[PDB]
Formats: C-alpha cells, structure tokens, sequence
C-alpha cells in the first residue's frame, strides 16, 4: 500500500543547457584542463536496478580506457560486484572495448564537443 509520489520527469543536460554554452563549457574545459576529456553521464531514463549519479558533468583523464571507465562508475555507484551495468555511447555498448579514451572521444563526441553515455543494467532495449 505504498503510494509513488512520482516527481518530475529528470531533464537531460541537453534539455538543461543550450547548444552554445555547452560548446562553451568544452572551449573552457580544454583550455584549461588539455589532459582531462569532457563527458556527460546519466542513467537510463527507464532504469529500475541501478542508482542516480550524484553529478552530471565529468573531467576523464585521458589515459584512461573504456574498461577502467566503467568500474570507476560502478565504484562512485557503490555497486556489487555482481549487479548487471553496461555504458553506451552512441548506441553501441562498451564491454567490448579497451582502447584510451582520448580515441573514443574523437571518435564519437558529441557536435557540442562533449562525449555522452548513458548507463543501464540493461545492453538492449
């Protein structure tokens, strides 16, 4: 007999911020930080397993790959070892992927020049 008190939809950092200022903010993160790649991560909008994010906006170090990326978000997550999480980009899904992630960002960034993600306990949907 609980009631869910539904809030607001979340809102997407495309949806909170416009084109121009987000190509801003990369123009100064770079400058200002060379070595650090700027990514957005958010949790799937119909996630049911997985825990929100504390924070939107991240400073990746370059020389990190795909591989260390996911378990450093599932550390920030406080996740068992044993939950399902997947991180997408662009569609695809990372499991499959050890290579820096300075080449995924030049790969798949973003007009805005941010690199986006999305994770899930689910790869397909």
């Amino acid at each position: 007999e609980f009631v869910e008190i539904g809030g607001p939809s979340e809102k997407t950092f495309k949806q909170r911020r416009t084109f121009e200022q987000r190509v801003e903010d990369v123009r100064l993160i770079r400058e200002q930080h060379p070595t650090k790649i700027p990514v957005i991560i958010e949790r799937y909008k119909g996630e049911k397993q997985l825990p929100v994010l504390d924070k939107t906006k991240f400073l990746v170090p370059d020389h990190v790959n795909m591989s260390e990326l996911i378990k450093i978000i599932r550390r920030r997550l406080q996740l068992n070892a044993n939950q399902a999480f997947f991180l997408l980009v662009n569609g695809h899904s990372m499991v499959s992927v050890s290579t820096p992630i300075s080449e995924v960002y030049e790969s798949e960034k973003d007009e805005d020049g941010f690199l986006y993600m999305v994770y899930a306990s689910q790869e397909t949907f």
